[PDB]
């Protein structure tokens, strides 16, 4: 195909030339996404660790996507992103070599314990962080949501997933495409509306839910019908707010908003009394996998 091979060069000029099999040692996959699977390996003189994401081009929604997951990382050096080292190209794959995160994903822990607020606002704060930055070049991620959070075996926190980001600019203020997670999509993504990056403080928003709740909401729902719900209902409000503190339930009220132009921004909530009570990367260390019984 004139589309396959055209496609092919492209990522050959973005990425580092080369085969990091050069340097790297005991592939053994540890996991697999929507684009490919993931994979450990060992660096040579080193001994040290390091994850390798190997993407098909053949195999691919929107080929064009991949673009992020090299450009996103490299542009974006930050505390609460993951580190890319380089990426190559291998045949018809692409493979980014990256940090290997030990902590695993957010998902492990939400769907197994319950986080203290101190925890939770300490995730938040990872988060907005790495999405102000983001958002300040006009760049959406598109897919918040526990999936999308690792962790360190000492507690940070880093964002991850960029497949899906995508940019606004002056020239194209909103996109329109169709691109997330059923449960985690903002309402008026859903309704094929034109979209700013107010879709990822949403998506944020379910991500709490998750946090209290244990499920982003109508998450026993089929994917498809789920979504007509968050296109018709109100904002979803956690269980019972008994519990809750008021400084989470009035952060949550600026994520959860419906209309976008009254929902808050990352930079906005990045001064919410709520951030203030996030604790130490120490704090989280006991809810990961290892430190459970
Ligand atoms: N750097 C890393 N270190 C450790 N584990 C990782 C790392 N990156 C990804 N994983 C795990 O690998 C699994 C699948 O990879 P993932 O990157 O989620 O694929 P994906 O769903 O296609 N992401 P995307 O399509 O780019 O939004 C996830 O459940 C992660 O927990
Ligand atoms: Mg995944």
């Amino acid at each position: 195909r004139v589309s396959h091979e055209q496609f092919r060069a492209a990522l050959q000029l973005v990425v580092d030339p080369g085969d990091p099999r050069s340097y790297l040692d005991n592939f053994i996959k540890i996991g697999e996404g929507s684009t490919g699977i993931v994979c450990i390996a060992t660096v040579r003189s080193s001994g040290k660790l390091v994850a390798v994401k190997k993407m098909d081009l053949r195999k691919q929604q929107r080929r064009e996507l991949l673009f992020n997951e090299v450009v996103i990382m490299r542009d974006y050096q930050h505390e609460n992103v993951v580190e890319m080292y380089n990426s190559y190209l291998v045949g018809d794959e692409l493979w980014v070599v990256m940090e290997f995160l030990e902590g695993g994903a957010l998902t492990d822990i939400v769907t197994h314990t319950r986080m203290n607020e101190e925890q939770i606002a300490a995730v938040c704060l990872a988060v907005l962080q790495a999405l102000s930055v983001l958002h300040a070049q006009g760049v959406i991620h598109r897919d918040i949501k526990s999936d999308s959070i690792l962790l360190t075996h000492d507690g940070r926190v880093k964002l991850s997933d960029f497949g899906f980001c995508a940019q606004v600019s002056k020239e194209v203020p909103r996109r329109k495409s169709l691109v997330g997670t059923p449960y985690w999509m903002a309402p008026e993504l859903i309704s094929r509306l034109p979209y700013g990056p107010e879709v990822d403080i949403w998506s944020l928003g379910i991500m709490v839910i998750e946090m209290v709740d244990g499920e982003p909401p109508y998450f026993n729902e089929p994917p498809l019908k789920a979504m007509k719900m968050i296109r018709d209902n109100l904002p979803p409000r956690l269980k019972n707010l008994h519990k809750v503190s008021p400084s989470l339930k009035g952060f949550l009220d600026r994520l959860l908003v419906r209309d976008p132009a009254q929902r808050a921004t990352a930079a906005e909530l990045l001064k919410h009394p709520f951030l203030a009570k996030a604790g130490p990367p120490a704090s989280i260390v006991p809810l990961m996998r290892q430190n459970r019984t």
